[PDB]
């Protein structure tokens, strides 16, 4: 079995905490991709399954992801409860995030003529703060996520106490051990998609796009552009306009995240400071979010 190194320590799949199959119950499907369920171990879990029809490479990839997540220790990264590997299909057990993924949440929770104050600017800033905090943790432990995006973030619950966490590490796992049309190029900086260069400044760019996802309330980035057009657009200096009703201080963070040169972009410590200043500015957090009719 493969070895993984994070922080100063080196681990092995054998080190994954095994949960006996008999203690695990599958309650319902959670919209599968492999399949994902809500489960109980009483501990409420999310269960990620490895399809049995998959081969050998996928099997190691699958466990590698549990190993990667298991070695993190931070409040804004989803916890791995353990694995169940001594029965088919293979299970990975994760902290259950009742709020679901961030993109769906945003789309489904957009203020309406009936619920105009469902979400406010401060809620968005706190989600952005949560994830920036997870990213800072990754950056200072020299881990590059490579796929920061709303679809890969989770919320603890729907309501006001919600905490956002980074949840999917499949891209990081892949590069660790494939096609053009499966690369998240709309979240990637030029040096990333042109040269395959990835640094912590790679994630800073992606976080800027996520910001935009957050303050658009779940729109797909670069609306009405294809990947190839975005690639040519961004390479040419093109950048997205502000989401609707987006305060200038928030947009300004996005545009700094999208500086063409990696060394001109902020590290996550700087992004956090700037996000916190936004939570202090009444002209930011008193701004009304748009309503779709
Ligand atoms: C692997 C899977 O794990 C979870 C899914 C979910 C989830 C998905 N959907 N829902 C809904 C359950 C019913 N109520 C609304 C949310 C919960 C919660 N916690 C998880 N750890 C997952 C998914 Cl499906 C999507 C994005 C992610 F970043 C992750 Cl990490």
């Amino acid at each position: 079995n493969p070895n993984y190194c994070f922080a100063g320590k080196t681990s092995s799949i054998s080190d994954l905490k095994e949960v006996p199959r008999k203690n695990i119950t599958l309650i319902r499907g959670l919209g599968h991709g492999g399949e994902v369920y809500e489960g109980q171990v009483p501990l409420q879990v999310a269960v990620k399954t490895l399809p049995e029809v998959y081969s050998e490479q996928d099997e190691l990839d699958f466990l590698m992801e549990a190993l990667i997540i298991s070695k993190f220790n931070h409040q804004n990264i989803v916890r791995c409860i353990g694995v169940s590997l001594q029965s088919l299909p293979r299970f990975i057990l994760l902290e259950f995030m009742a709020g679901g993924d961030l993109k769906s949440f945003l789309r489904e929770t957009r203020p309406r003529p009936s619920q105009p104050s469902s979400l406010a600017m401060l809620d968005l800033l706190h989600v952005a703060r949560d994830i920036a905090c997870g990213c800072q943790y990754l950056e200072e432990n020299h881990f590059i996520h490579r796929d920061i995006a709303a679809r890969n973030c989770l919320l603890t619950c729907p309501g006001p106490g919600r905490v956002a966490k980074i949840g999917d590490f499949g891209m990081a796992r892949d590069i660790y051990r494939g096609g053009c049309a499966m690369l998240p190029v709309k979240w990637m900086p030029p040096e990333a998609f042109m040269e395959g260069i990835f640094t912590s400044k790679t994630d800073t760019w992606s976080f800027g796009v996520l910001l935009w996802e957050i303050f658009s309330l779940g729109y797909m980035p670069y609306p009405s552009k294809s990947n190839q057009e975005v690639l040519e657009f961004v390479t040419s200096g093109g950048r997205m306009d502000p989401p609707k009703n987006c305060p200038g201080p928030v947009y300004r963070i996005m545009t700094q995240c999208w500086q063409h040169q990696p060394e001109d972009r902020p590290n996550f410590a700087i992004i956090l400071e700037r996000i916190e200043y936004c939570t202090q500015d009444p002209d930011v957090i008193n701004t009304a979010l748009p309503i779709e009719y």
